[PDB]
């Protein structure tokens, strides 16, 4: 102990929460941060990630910029700001600096660091799986060299958040998602089916704002825009803790129950970005597209009280 | 009372069970039977349907042959016999018969009978929706003229039976299924999510065989092959009552709880034949492929004890 962690992020209010919680968790050693599109454009994500690490004081942590488009060159310029704001940090508009990313490309850096520490690195994917899929396509030995891949993505036997069928991160790059779910690495999938159970009320956010914590006060300011979205889209006085709940699985995986089986992603619409899990011990009078696919651990149940309490005692502590 | 019923079937051991139960239910008046592919080839389905009505004594009931291929001419010759047998009636090989179908094509007959009795006819679709979709494509006023369409098909937030994503009847013709779920008729969907709750153990089958009922004894003989399939595919000493549970909804719909919303079908693989339901409910910031789609009633919960008891007291009665 502690475990080495690389975080594939698109900051992102919920991403910032997860980044800060990882930096406040002694059981994790944040070795690096890799940026990707999603909530914000890849250059915006880099700017925000560099800024968050400056605020955290952990300036030692390198920031490696990744894919600006999808794996198959689908342009990711011009993206929705109704969830995370124009700046991507809930319209707080921080006074960002001149600090620059580590010039090495994120998939190239991912392969580099995993060969350096085989079976030690735990990649927490908090955005589209493009950077990870590129690393898999580049080096075929990458999948067996990674310690574990904790993915925030998918809607397992539940409706999606982008459209009724798909979840954001998977809808971002369905080709890249299918590559990862089939790559054969130690994979832990945290879908919206379980993140929708982990939420913080207006009072929980208020408690974080009132707290004498540098991070708690910061996150409360960014939360305002994210809270107004949930209030108009889901009509709830609470925010779903997507990315920070995924970070909890890296800290303590005992707080979740997992089901082992194969996961496949539909790449073409209407159901583009749909994640389908096969935990059906019916296996299978004629082979299916889930037959002979490496199994992955998919989170089924959460200890919502213990997850939300840990993501508070850490973010409220001075 | 009673309600006029047309049954779109592919007999089929479970289909035979539903046919017999409908013929033993005084609240339903089986006006006609329309054949389709699925478990068996369309000509085989016709032969079996004519035979079942002969055995039931109800020779007055016309049999109208339908589509031999999918709606878009996808050939349905050469189909799996591991579930219903070579004959389609659990390898019992009955002593059929020179009786012939009513020369009118099933979609043509469906439009004819619905114009004859508008808002009276209840179509119970126990096979692929090809015959019904052709009727919708032919006459646009058909959807509003039908009394109700009770569909056995789909896997709503659960794994499929053909492959982990799709259910048999919907996988048979995904184009036809999407036409029906969008047609705007009074639709009641009974998916495998609820039929997997309604099952009969080996003892239940034994009770049906021991019974002094013509139908019960017949169904027990055909059940042997269907039972051996469930024992090797699902590894259970029970058979899922798919088609007969759908017939129960026609008899007494109170035994099921329904959710109103839009249903769309994925036509191209990996998730070909997937049925996706949108709770409606749901506020969507940007229109989706479920927005502006006519809502349908989807069965959520069953009274498994009362469904299996009714499908026994009727099939055991002499
Ligand atoms: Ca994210
Ligand atoms: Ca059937």
């Amino acid at each position: 102990p502690p475990k080495k962690v690389i975080i594939d992020t698109d900051p992102g209010i919920d991403d910032a929460m997860a980044i800060f919680f990882a930096l406040k968790s002694p059981e994790l050693d944040v070795i690096a941060l890799t940026t990707i599109y999603g909530n914000v454009r890849t250059p915006t994500a880099t700017v925000n990630a560099l800024h968050l690490l400056e605020f955290a004081g952990r300036e030692d942590i390198p920031v490696s910029e990744g894919f600006r488009t999808s794996l198959r060159g689908e342009l990711k310029e011009r993206i929705a700001d109704f969830v995370h704001g124009a700046d991507g940090l809930g319209n707080t508009y921080p006074t960002l600096s001149d600090r620059k990313p580590i010039d090495t490309f994120a998939p190239d850096y991912l392969i580099q660091k995993v060969n350096e520490f085989p079976g030690e690195i735990t990649i927490v994917a908090l955005g589209p799986l493009t950077n990870l899929a590129a690393a898999v396509e580049c080096d075929p030995t990458f999948a067996k060299k990674v310690g574990q891949i904790i993915i925030l993505g998918g809607a397992f036997q539940v409706n999606g958040n982008v459209n009724p069928a798909a979840e954001a991160n998977i809808y971002g790059d369905p080709e890249a998602a299918d590559i990862i779910f089939t790559c054969g690495a130690d994979i832990l999938v945290v879908g919206i089916n379980i993140t929708h159970q982990v939420y913080w009320t207006g009072k929980d956010l208020e408690d974080l704002g009132r707290s004498d914590s540098k991070f708690g006060k910061y996150l409360y300011a960014a939360s305002h825009f994210y809270a107004t979205y949930h209030r108009e889209a889901y009509d709830i006085d609470a925010i779903y803790l997507h990315d920070p709940a995924t970070m909890v699985a890296a800290v303590d995986p005992s707080l979740m129950t997992y089901a082992t089986g194969a996961v496949r992603v539909q790449k073409d619409g209407i159901c583009k970005g749909l994640t389908l899990f096969n935990n059906s011990n019916k296996v299978w009078h004629d082979p299916t597209d889930w037959c002979g696919i490496p199994p992955v651990k998919v989170a089924v149940t959460v200890d919502r009280e213990r997850v939300a309490s840990l993501l508070k005692e850490r973010l409220t502590a001075p």
